[PDB]
């Protein structure tokens, strides 16, 4: 049968509450169903064990996307030459060629730059003097000096591409079309600096991809582009958001706060616990597609249905962690799925690994004091989380 698609996703938008449907979800035997605003229903997977296997089995597509009209928040499906729409072979030779610019070994070299950046930026906080806001005066330029230098895109363009990432994330009814219509603002954007860099070459990412597809013919021009699309705006929007909601949890309960105050060689695996604990979307991952008939947490997923991946609901399955819904940023073993798990786990992971603890180190040494200081503008009828202004004190 079809049990009632519930209306999704759930929200909210303010805090890092997790709605109880999706608790009442993780305790319903086999997989609930969903209706997204556009597109067709799918089930839900909310458990542990069965969001891994959504997301690991080759069983799963993400290619066959396109021969359904997919659940999703947002009216426009860009259907982007990007790995992550497509399984392998085609995502193996597209992650194989990107990756090397994202692993461990590749920006360790970045950690004293980051470092760097955050002490100058905490500097000019001081400077100016309390208020701060936490996300235009630190969060944002972090991620964005990164992503901009690593790919190849001018720095002071921010808010030109910034102002098309927010439509492009939107899923506001009204203006149903400033998606789709922004986005081929971006092409255009993107499509000039592409010409430039292969015109006279330079040392970034696009450069060198440019080189992969006109001298090794490893990619198409279509490729090329969505892939500087999706990693300018993941480089810079993600690690933007986690930022203040990481901080604003650690200052929420400020007992964390003061742990690493104390215990600084805690950072690495408090972040790993924020990533678990603190939703970045405000959705499920994109929709997997059964090739065959499979039976995912007593539910016999249909050959052909969508399967969508609650990660935040993964991440507190009781089942796999112990006391899901509390911080503990000691936690061993935090395997979680906050970065996915398998074929598409997340490229940038080092990278975000990276900011975030730098991010964090800087505020702890410079600013222990820290402290709210006005209301917390979240984001709202977006498809990630986090204050959009976040007022600060010292
Ligand atoms: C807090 C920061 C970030 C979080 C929480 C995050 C999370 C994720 C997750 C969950 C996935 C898999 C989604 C799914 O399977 O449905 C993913 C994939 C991906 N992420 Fe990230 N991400 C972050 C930052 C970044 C950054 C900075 C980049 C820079 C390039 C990036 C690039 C990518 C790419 C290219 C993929 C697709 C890889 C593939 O399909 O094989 N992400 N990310
Ligand atoms: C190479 C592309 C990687 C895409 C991942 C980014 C991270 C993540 C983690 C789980 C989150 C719930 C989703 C939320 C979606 C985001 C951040 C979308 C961003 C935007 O669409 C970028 C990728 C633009 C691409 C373009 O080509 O215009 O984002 O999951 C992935 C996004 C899934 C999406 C866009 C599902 C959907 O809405 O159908
Ligand atoms: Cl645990
Ligand atoms: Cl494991």
């Amino acid at each position: 049968t079809y049990p009632e698609s519930l209306s999704y996703p759930f929200g909210p938008d303010e805090g890092l509450a997790l709605s109880e449907s999706y608790t009442r979800a993780r305790d319903t035997d086999g997989l609930i169903r969903v209706k997204l605003p556009y597109g067709e229903p799918a089930w839900l997977a909310t458990r542990y064990e069965d969001a891994r296997l959504v997301l690991g089995d080759a069983r799963f597509s993400r290619a066959l996307s396109e021969e359904h009209d997919p659940p999703r928040a947002r009216k426009f499906n860009a259907q982007a030459k990007s790995m992550f729409n497509m399984d392998a072979p085609d995502h193996t030779r597209l992650r194989r060629l990107i990756s090397k610019a994202f692993t461990i070994r590749r920006v360790e070299e970045l950690r004293p730059k980051v470092h760097d950046l955050a002490h100058r930026l905490i500097d000019d906080m001081l400077a100016k003097g309390e208020p701060a806001d936490l996300v235009a005066d630190y969060a944002l330029p972090i991620p964005t000096t990164v992503i901009c230098e690593l790919l190849g895109v001018p720095f002071e363009d921010r808010e030109k591409f910034g102002r098309w990432t927010d439509a492009i994330l939107s899923t506001s009814t009204l203006n149903p079309e400033e998606g789709r219509v922004k986005r081929m603002e971006l092409v255009g954007y993107i499509g000039g600096i592409i010409a430039a860099r292969r015109a006279q070459p330079a040392d970034d990412l696009i450069s060198g991809m440019i080189e992969a597809r006109d001298v090794q013919d490893k990619l198409t021009e279509q490729e090329l582009l969505d892939h500087c699309i999706g990693l300018l705006i993941l480089g810079h929007e993600t690690t933007a958001s986690q930022i203040p909601s990481f901080v604003y949890a650690l200052l929420d309960q400020p007992q964390h706060w003061k742990r690493l105050l104390d215990d600084p060689e805690l950072i690495p695996s408090a972040v790993e616990e924020l990533f678990r604990f603190v939703p970045l979307g405000s959705g499920s991952a994109a929709p997997r597609y059964a090739r065959e008939d499979i039976e995912v947490g007593g539910t016999l997923v249909r050959a052909g249905e969508p399967v969508l991946v609650a990660l935040g609901a993964a991440n507190r399955d009781g089942l796999r962690f112990e006391d899901p819904e509390e911080i503990k940023l000691d936690r061993p073993s935090n395997h979680h799925i906050g970065f996915g798990h398998g074929i598409h786990h997340c490229l940038g992971a080092p990278l975000a690994r990276l900011e975030l603890q730098e991010a964090l180190r800087a505020l702890l040494e410079r600013l222990p004091t820290l402290k709210v200081a006005g209301d917390i503008a979240w984001k709202s009828e977006m498809m990630v989380r986090g204050p959009r202004s976040m007022p600060v004190g010292w």
